[PDB]
């Protein structure tokens, strides 16, 4: 099971970890993957999943959206976990950096009620452009199910537990 993870409400959990060994460690039912509505895997945490799986993420992914089109903002899709986990829940927040509404940061986040325990990144943080003290507050505020955020960064870790 998890370990090591700061409790900060009754449903959710924190741990400045990688993502990728974290999921390698605990073989989830699902880590959640902050997909692109193209899911092109190039870099952040979907690029550092898709590289541990040898790229076969993206070649599932590829074929998905050449069937099915692409996701929208705020909207989400349940692919295979590869060797991380059984499944991925790939989801599309917001990315400031690329001009999109912030205000979707909540609808991103309603796709993880669909199940019972995720691993996760904090939604449109890291190159996505966000405040992620914004992104743990969305999170909290909108998540009912148990999840358990990885951050990378320890000073970002840091400043989310002490702010929150
Ligand atoms: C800058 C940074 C570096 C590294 C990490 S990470 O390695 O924890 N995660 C991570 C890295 C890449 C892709 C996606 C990920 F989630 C996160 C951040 C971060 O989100 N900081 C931060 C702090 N205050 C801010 N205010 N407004 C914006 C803003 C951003």
């Amino acid at each position: 099971s998890f370990s090591g993870y700061l409790k900060l409400t009754d449903n959710v959990y924190i741990k400045n970890a990688d993502i990728v060994e974290e999921a390698k460690k605990v073989k989830p039912t699902v880590v959640v993957n902050a997909a692109n509505v193209y899911l092109k895997h190039g870099g952040g945490v979907a690029g550092a999943l898709n590289k541990a799986t040898n790229n076969a993420m993206q070649v599932e992914s590829d074929d998905y959206i050449a069937t099915n089109g692409p996701l929208k903002v705020g909207g989400s899709c349940v692919l295979s976990g590869h060797n991380l986990a059984k499944h991925c829940l790939h989801v599309v927040g917001p990315n400031v950096n690329k001009g999109e509404d912030i205000q979707l940061l909540k609808s991103a986040y309603e796709n993880f009620n669909q199940h019972e325990v995720l691993l996760a990144p904090l939604l449109s943080a890291g190159i996505f452009g966000a405040d992620p003290i914004h992104s743990l507050r969305v999170c909290v505020d909108t998540v009912r199910t148990n999840v358990y955020l990885a951050v990378f960064d320890k000073n970002l870790y840091d400043k989310l537990v002490s702010s929150f």
